[PDB]
This record gives structure tokens, sequence and C-alpha cells, in this order.
């Protein structure tokens, strides 16, 4: 329950977008806080000043109080503190004055990595191995950057990586059954670190190499708790090499410090990417 009378939100001039430039469009979905809608913003592209660029707008849900407002604001402010990187969903601007809070972030035309891969599987009526490694490498770079800015994602998964028209991987919702991505220490002991994100990254690799497969298929969460404690892990995917499988397994060491850093993962993936 929110404070009864706060000040209207202050403007940050350098990020403020004129409302005349923004035109809201079709809903895209809902994340942790608020919803996201498709929109067009004129002048976002500095080189093409008259062109309406498609963007994504974060705004309040239809049934929201202003409790949800502080969350949306916090997110925006985190994105500003974290700064820009190729492999994250970047802040593009905001409308904070004379109407609803609108937070503009980069638009990813091809949806999330899960649905990107699933849609481009061999059945239905060409995705290569290098492409899969490329995806993993790009996600690792994104997480390396975020970790370098003291950012912990807490819900890293293929569903939270977005793919642009140019096939760029972009981590989403880094500002703040998901149990299948949680590290034991996070699941059992509520502990979140960069090293818990690495576990999640390991599960993400598995997603990538099953072409957007759901992890621990056919295993209910109660079983999962037991089999994680017993030290069991997912088996190598079909499309996975031994070296890549070893990287997954290193991500799933029970002891967090024995998991590699994202720095190390980037290097590891780079080697696999370059020899392919
Ligand atoms: C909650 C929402 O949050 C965001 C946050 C920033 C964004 N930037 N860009 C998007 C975005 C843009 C387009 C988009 N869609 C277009 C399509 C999915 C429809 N297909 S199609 C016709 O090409 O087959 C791809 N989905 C998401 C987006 C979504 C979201 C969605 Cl809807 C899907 N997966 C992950 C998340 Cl976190």
């Amino acid at each position: 329950l929110a404070n009864v009378s706060e000040l209207e939100l202050p403007a940050d001039p350098k990020w403020e977008l004129s409302r005349a430039r923004l035109t809201l469009g079709k809903p895209l979905g809902e994340g942790a806080f608020g919803q996201v809608v498709m929109a067009e913003a004129i002048g976002i592209d500095k080189d093409r000043a008259a062109k309406p660029v498609t963007v994504a707008v974060k705004m309040l849900k239809d049934d929201a109080t202003d409790k949800d407002l502080s969350d949306l604001v916090s997110e925006m402010e985190m994105m500003k503190m974290i700064g820009k990187h190729k492999n994250i969903i970047n802040l593009l601007g905001a409308c904070t004055q004379g109407g609803p809070l609108y937070v503009l972030v980069e638009y990813a035309a091809k949806g999330n990595l899960r649905e990107f891969l699933r849609a481009r599987r061999p059945p239905g009526l060409q995705l290569t191995f290098k492409d899969l490694v490329s995806c993993a490498y790009q996600v690792a770079r994104g997480m390396e950057y975020l970790a370098s800015q003291k950012c912990i994602h807490r819900d890293l998964a293929a569903r939270n990586v977005l793919v642009t028209e140019d096939n760029v991987m972009k981590i989403a919702d880094f500002g703040l059954l998901p149990v299948k991505w949680m590290a034991p220490e996070a699941l059992f002991d509520r502990v979140y670190t960069h090293q818990s994100d690495v576990w999640s990254f390991g599960v993400l690799l598995w997603e990538i190499f099953t072409l957007g497969g759901s992890p621990y298929p056919g295993i209910p969460v109660e079983e999962l708790f037991k089999l994680l404690k017993e030290g069991h892990r997912m088996d190598k995917p079909a499309n996975c090499t031994h070296d890549l499988y070893m990287i997954m397994r290193e991500c799933w060491h029970a002891a967090p410090s024995q998991r590699p850093t994202f720095k190390q993962l980037v290097e590891d993936l780079d080697r696999v990417l370059t020899v392919t």
C-alpha cells in the first residue's frame, strides 16, 4: 500500500522524450513489474531523425496502483546506472512529465531466445551449430557486463533473452516454472550471487542446445528438489559436444566458487566459437 501523497516524478532531461514522438501500439506481454507494449518513437535513430523507430514501452498494468510505479521507476534508474551494452535490452528514453510513466527500451523483433529456437527447429511446415554457440557466447557477454556493473539477474533463462531483427541476443529484465533455473543455494537458502546466475546460465546453455527445450522434462518440482540434493544433473543434449557439456557441468557444481565466472564463460565460448 503506497504513500498517500508523493511529489510528481522529476524529469531527467537527457532521457526525456517528447510525448508527441511516442505512439503506443499492441501489447506484447507482462514481466515481473508492469506490462510491455509495442510503440513507435520518432527521432530515436540519431542518423534518421524523422524515422519512427519501433520500441518497447514499459508501463503500469491496467489494474495497477502507484505501488507498482516505484518498481517501474527503480527499474529505469537501475538501467541508467548499469549503462549501455550490445547484449542487453537498453533504455532508450522515457516520458515522465504530463502523463503516465512510459519507459522506452530496445525492441527485439524475433521475440525471446526460447521461441526463436523452437520456431526454427527442423520440423514444421536453417539453424546451424555455430549459431547456437554464437547465441550462448552473446548471452555470456551480456552477463559478463551486467556482473561487472554489480548486477545480479536472479531469473536468467532463454525466455528472458531477446533476439533482435539482426539476430543480436539481448538480456531482458536485469533491473528489478522458474525453479528449474534456480541454483540450490538460491532455491533452498534464498542466496543470490553472480555464481547463482552462472548456474542459471548452465541451464540456459541446455535450452540453447535443445533448441529451446524445457529443462528437467517430465520431472515435477518435488522430485527436482530431491535429485538436485542427490547430485543429479541433466544429460548432454543431442546437439551438444563434449566440451560444451563440460561447461554446463562446471556451471552446475554444487559449490558456487567452483562454478566459472561469466568472464571465464565468455573466454570458453569464444574458443568454441572460433574453432567452429
Ligand atoms: C514481458 C515481455 O517484456 C519485454 C521487454 C522488452 C522487450 N523488447 N522487445 C520485446 C519484444 C518485441 C517483440 C516481440 N514479439 C514479436 C514476436 C514476439 C511475434 N513473433 S513473430 C510474428 O515474428 O513470429 C515474434 N516480443 C517481445 C520485449 C518484451 C517479454 C515478452 Cl512479451 C516475451 N519474452 C520475454 C519478455 Cl521479458
